[PDB]
C-alpha cells in the first residue's frame, strides 16, 4: 500500500483504519526537541503548523487528539487552545495514568488509539496502543519496537504524516478539510 | 533556460516572463514552517533576509508583491511593513476569496499571477494562477501539482529563488536592486 | 494519485493510462552509461534484473516493448532476446526514423506510446510521444523537458519504476507477472 | 537488543535466534542486481567477499546456506563452491518449489528458516518463513513486507549484515570463524 | 562492543565504566552552539529533553553531572536547576581552575571522570579526564584528540549518547529511568 | 597547503598572509539568514559561539574585525560589545562608503583586507579586498566571483573557518587564544 | 554566467571560449579509474557514453580533442577509434613531452587549450594550459589548483560537463550535435 | 597535524613517522570487495590506479609494499608485477603466519609495519602492528580497533589515503614521484 510519504505495510494500514484516538507526545513529536529559555525565565517551543492542519484535520474527521507531557507549560495550553485540542495532560512521568483515564473518559479500547512518542519514556504507553508510531529521529532504542517509523522528523511533519495516514486508512483523506495554522 | 538554481523548462519561463503579480504564503514558504510560542504569550517567526532582497528586486522592477495567509499575527504587518509590501490578508482559511479581493482590485488577469505555496489548502488559488509554484520541502501532495518546484526549502531561500526567476524571464535580473533586509 | 516511488501528477498518470508501447533508450537508462571494452575487443555492459522484471510484466500485460540504440553491440540482442524484446534498433543515429518504423508496424498513435531517454538525442522523439520519461541522472537540459522525471537511475531500476508507472495506471500492476 | 547495525527489534532477534536454515536470493542480494554481458555470449555477476565470510561463519556455526533463483548460470555453481553451498537451485519462477524441497530435505520447520530477498516475486516464501528479510535497496514495495530490511544494500554486504545477525542472536558470534573470500 | 549509535572500542568501553563525574561543555554540547539575542537585552538557549533524560538517568545512578561554561547567563543555571545539577560553573575562561575545583570538593581521581567538549579550549581539560569526549560536529581539530567521538550532533543528542554511554558499561542502561525535560 | 577544512590554493594561503582587516557582512554570514520577530516587537538574531572564539582570537592576533550591515537592531551592538568589535556600519545600503573610511581610518591599504559575505549587495567591496570570501551556502551567483569559498555554512562556523585561515596562513594558529561567546 | 551545471565564474567562461585544443587524462577522467584485470590476462575499462557524445560535439565544432594517458592498452585505442580521436599518447610518465609534441604538431598556444585531469601527475600541464581542469572527485590536492573543477565526477560526465562548458562559452552549444557511443 | 584528507591525531603521526612495511590486504581494500565471476571460470577484480600511483610512491621512498590475501588468483600476481610488489602472499587464512614470514624476511620489528584491512580476519594481525588501519567501509566491528580509519573508500583510494598519510609523516609527500598504473 503507497502513501505520499512511501509505501505502507497492510497490517499498519489495518491498524489506522480502526483508530479513533490520536494521542501525541509535544517534546520531539510536536517539536524538534528543543526547549529555549531566556535570563527573565522566559521559556519558548517551536510547533509546525502543517501539523496543525493535519491535526484540524483529524479532528473534523471523528479522530480525536489528545497529548500527554512530561513538561508543563502553559504556552501548550495555548497551542491545544488554537488547535482545538480539549485533551491535555502536563507534566506526566508514568503516561500509563494519563492514558488510562483517556480510555475511561472517552469509553474507548486500546486497539482503537494510536501513539506517537519519540523516547523510551514513551514505549509503556506505546506498548498497549493498536497504533505505535516512532518519529524518523527517535531515540534509536525506540524505533524498531514501533508499529511504524515515520519518514519525517519530529516537529518537522512527523505529525501530519500519521494524520495523513489515518485519514487514507479511514478514506477521508481526499475530502479532509483543516486550517493550515 | 539555465538559471543559477538549475535549468528550468520554456513553459516556466515563458509563464514567469508575464508575472505582474507575486502572491505569498507566509508559513512554510516566507518561514520553515514554525511558530515560536512562549509562556507569556509571546508568538515569534523567522524570516529570511535573502528573501528579502529578492521581494525588494521585485516590488521595484514592476512586479506587486502579495501575501496570503491563514494565520494571523502582527509581526506578520511588520515584517510587511519593512520590506514595503502593502497587500496583506490574513486569518483566510479560504484562500479563494482574498485572491479574488486581489484580482479586482489590481485589476490582474489570474494568468498574470504567481503563486508560492507549501501545503493543499493553497491548491485551489495555485490552481487558477499562471505560474504555480511549490516550495522544495512542500507537502508531497502539492509537489507533482505545482508549474515549478524550488530547489531551495521554505524559508531558506525559496522565495528569493521565486523572485530571481520573474526576473530574468522579465531581463530585469541585470539591474534589479533591493536591500538585504 | 501515489506510486511506491513517491506521488505523480494526474496529468502524468492520465498519460500512463493510455501507453500501449514503451521504447526504452540503452545507455544510460538500461545501464549505468558505462561501456566495458578490453584489449582484445570484447565489450560488456550491465543490465539489471529488476528492469527485466518490469520489462517481462509489461510484455505480458498488453504493453510491448522496443529498444532504439545509438551504439551497436551482439550483447543487446542476446539481452533483449532473453526478456523476449522483439522489436530492436540498433546504430540509430536519427532515432526519429526507427520511432516512424515502429508507429507504422504496430499500427500505433504516439499518444500511446513511452520514451525513457537519458541524452539529448533522445528528444526528437521524446516530444512527440505522449509520456516522455527522462530518468533521474538524465543530462541536465533534457530533465525539465519530460513528462515524467524517474526518482531511480539508469541502470538501477528505472525501467522498472517506468513499468511500474504503467501497469498502476493502467489497473494491472496487482496481477502483473514476471 | 544492540547490532554493529543498529537496534534491532526483540522480535527479529528472537526470530534469528530460531534459524536453522538461510535461504538467499542471487540476483540483487548476493549481488548489486546486475548482469553483465559480452558480444560472444559472456556473462558475469559480481559477488562480495564480506557476505562470503559471513556465508563460511553460517555454515560453521551450524546454521544451512542455501540459494533459490531465478536465473541460471554457470558462475553461480562456481561461487557456490568456493563457499561449499550444497543446497542450489537455479532457473525457477516459483520459488516455492525449492523452499518447499529444502524444508523436507533438512526436515526444517518454516520458523527455523529466513530468506533474504529484493522483489516481489520473493514474496510467496518470505510469507510462510520464520524470518523475512527484505535488503536496503529492495523493491519499495518489497520493503514494507519484511520482518527485517538490512541496513547495508544489495552486493554490498547485506547477507554478512543477516549472517552477523543470525550469529549474535544464537550467541554464536564472539567466536565464529570463516574465510573471507 | 555494540551500542545503539553504533560499535564503540573496547577501551572506550573500560574508559567509560570507571566513571563517576560527567562534565560538559554547554554551548555547542548541550546547544547547537547558537546565541540568540534581542533588542532588550533578551537572550535564549535551546536544550535538548532527550539530552535532559539522560542527564535525568545519570544523577539517579552514582554518575554526577558537571557544567564548566565560558558563558555566564541565568538561563543556564535555570536549566541546571530542572535537571538536578548541583555543580555549575559560568564565565570561566580557563576551564582547569573549575576542573581542579570539582575534583577537590568531590575526592575524584581525574581517571574517573569523563569531559565532553566542542572547541579547542575544552582540551586543556579534556587531555586530563579518562574519557574525553568530542560531539559529532565539534571544531576538526578537536575531533582526532578525544577518546570518543559521539554519534549525534550538539545540541541534538550527544549529551544523551555519552549518558547512555556510561551507563550501558556500568550495567545500568536497562535499568536506568529518567525524566524528558 | 592542507587546513583542517581542506585544501587550500597556495593564492589563497598567500592573500591570507596579508590580512590585517576582517569585514564581516552579519545577516547570512555571523547568523544563518534568519530574522526572529515578534508580535510585541521583538527582534532576535542567532549568533554562534565558535564564531565568536575565531573573531576573539583574531582580534588579539593583530587582525582587526569590522562589521557592514544593511539592517539596524541594538542587538548587534550588544553582540559586537561583547566580542570587543569597535568597528560597526548599521543601515548601510552601500557597503562601499564604510569601506572607503574603514580603509581611511585604519589607515589599511585594500590588499590587505578580507570581506565574508552571503548575497549579491556585498560583492561590490569583494570585489576590492585582498580576499574576497564567500560563505558555503551563499547566494548562486556570488559563489565563483570569491577567491574563497568556505566549507562551513553562515552561521554555523564559517567565520570561525575564515579565521583559522588567515590565523594559519600568518603562523599564529597555535598562539591564538580567545573566549568561547 | 549560469550553466546547466550551476554558475561558473566570468573568468572560466573567458578561458573556455579561447580553448582550440582539450586534452584527456583517460584513468579517473574518461574512467571511475578502475583497471578490471583477470586471470587470462584480460583487461578492461569503463568508458561513459554521454562524454562519448560531449567528445563528439567537440570535434565536430572546431574543438580538437587529444588523449595524453600513463598506461598503455589496445581498448584505449579502440575507444579513440570510435570516438575519431587521432591524438593518442600511451605509457606516458612526463606528460611535458606529450604535450610539447601536440603543441608542435598543431600549432596551438598554451593558452588555447584546456586540460582534464584527476591526479598530481597531471599538475606539470595543467599549470601551463589556458583552462586547466580537476574533475569534481580528483586527488584532494589537485582540485585546489585547477580553474575549474567539476560537478560530475570522473568516468560519470565530467568530460561531457567540460565539452558543454567549452561550447557553451563559444556559441556553440545549441547547434552542437555529436553520437551517444 | 593537518592532512589533505583531514585532520589527524598526532599519535597516528607519530606511528606513521616510523613505518618501513605497508601491508595490504587486496578484497575491501585495493578493490570494492567485489568478485566477477563467469561462465567458463573467468575471474575479474578491479583495482584502483590512483592507488597505484600511491604505492608506486612508497616504494621509491624506503616503504616496502606487502600482500597478504585470503584469496588467490593469477590476476593479484600481474597486479603485484605492474606495481612492483615482491612480497605477496595468498590463500592465507591465518594471516599471522605471512606476517610471521614477512616480518622474519626482512628482519624488521612489528612497530616500524602498518596494516590496512576492512574485515575481521585482518585484527589479529593489526592488532600487533605499529599502525592499524582500517578503510571507511570496512565491517562495522573493525573500525573502533584500529589506530586510523580512512576517509576513501575500500578500492576508491584508501590505499593512496594511507599511502599519502605515510610519506606526509616522513617528509615525503611533495616529494613523491609515482606512475599513475
Ligand atoms: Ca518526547
Ligand atoms: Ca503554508
Ligand atoms: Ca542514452
Ligand atoms: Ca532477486
Ligand atoms: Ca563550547
Ligand atoms: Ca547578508
Ligand atoms: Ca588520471
Ligand atoms: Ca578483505
Amino acid at each position: 500500500l503507497a502513501t505520499c510519504y512511501g509505501p505502507v505495510s497492510a497490517d499498519v494500514m489495518a491498524k489506522a483504519e480502526n483508530i479513533r484516538l490520536l494521542i501525541l507526545d509535544v517534546d520531539g513529536v510536536l517539536s524538534d526537541g528543543l526547549i529555549y529559555m531566556g535570563n527573565n525565565g522566559e521559556e519558548l517551543k517551536a510547533f509546525n503548523v502543517r501539523d496543525g492542519y493535519g491535526i484540524r484535520c483529524a479532528l473534523t474527521s471523528d479522530i480525536e487528539v489528545a497529548i500527554i507531557t512530561g513538561r508543563k507549560a502553559k504556552l501548550v495550553e495555548d497551542r491545544c487552545a488554537t488547535l482545538g485540542i480539549t485533551h491535555l495532560y502536563q507534566g506526566q512521568s508514568n503516561k500509563l495514568i494519563a492514558f488510562s483515564d483517556l480510555l475511561e473518559k472517552l469509553a474507548i479500547a486500546p486497539e482503537n488509539v494510536a501513539y506517537v512518542g519519540d523516547d523510551l519514556i514513551d514505549w509503556p504507553v506505546m506498548e498497549k496502543v493498536g497504533l505505535s508510531v516512532a518519529v524518523a529521529d527517535a531515540h534509536p532504542l525506540l524505533i524498531p519496537r514501533a508499529d511504524y517509523v515515520t519518514r519525517i522528523a519530529g516537529g518537522r511533519g512527523a505529525v501530519r504524516e500519521v494524520c495523513d495516514l489515518l485519514l487514507l486508512a479511514q478514506g477521508k483523506l481526499d475530502e479532509a478539510k483543516g486550517q493550515s495554522i
